[PDB]
């Protein structure tokens, strides 16, 4: 009764990225320095208004360290979107996106749709991943990318907005 659909979407990536943090900026428009990985998963709703429709969103906020890689997998199952988070500062990160595409692939939903992010982007000193690279790997993927900032609040509202869209277009 109260909205027009009801999304699940999943933030993924691994650990220290920043999809706590990102999730908190697009939620409560904050902001904390310190890293305090999350445990399992966690969710906030929020409620977005498109296109004369309330769309409900569940965001749930998984942890990235391997020790909750199975029990974050469970919750897959369901998703209709997924922000896939590396940072801009860590090679590492950006090296296991194909790793998190094909976990994806394995546990999601066969129409699920997928977002590329490259956070950090504040942190011009330390990056060392270009938006080009960013952007060629995710059209690689065939998936649309943003390079975004939580910590100064630069195109997260776009990430999330974006995903509703495509969601919506291929229903
Ligand atoms: N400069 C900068 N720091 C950021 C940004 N986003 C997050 N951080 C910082 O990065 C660290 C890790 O952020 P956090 O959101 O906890 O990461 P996570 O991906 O949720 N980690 P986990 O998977 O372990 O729960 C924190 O110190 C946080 O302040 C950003 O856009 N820019
Ligand atoms: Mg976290």
């Amino acid at each position: 009764q109260n909205f027009d659909y009801m999304f699940k979407l999943l933030i993924i990536g691994n650990s220290s990225v920043g999809k706590t943090s990102f999730l908190f900026r697009y939620a409560d428009d904050s902001f904390t320095s310190a890293f305090v990985s999350t445990v399992g998963i966690d969710f906030k709703v929020k409620t977005v208004f498109r296109h004369d429709k309330r769309v409900k969103l569940q965001i749930w906020d998984t942890a990235g360290l391997e020790r909750y890689r199975t029990i974050t997998t469970a919750y897959y199952r369901g998703a209709m979107g997924f922000i896939l988070m590396y940072d801009v500062t860590n090679e590492d990160s950006f090296n296991s996106v194909q790793d998190w595409v094909t976990q994806i692939k394995t546990y999601s939903w066969d129409n699920a749709q997928v977002i590329l992010v490259g956070n950090k982007c504040d942190m011009e000193d330390q990056r060392v991943i270009s938006f080009e690279r960013g952007r060629q790997l995710a059209d690689q993927l065939g998936v649309e990318f943003f390079e975004t900032s939580a910590k100064e609040n630069v195109n997260v509202k776009a990430v999330f907005e974006r995903l509703v869209d495509i969601i919506c277009d291929k229903m």
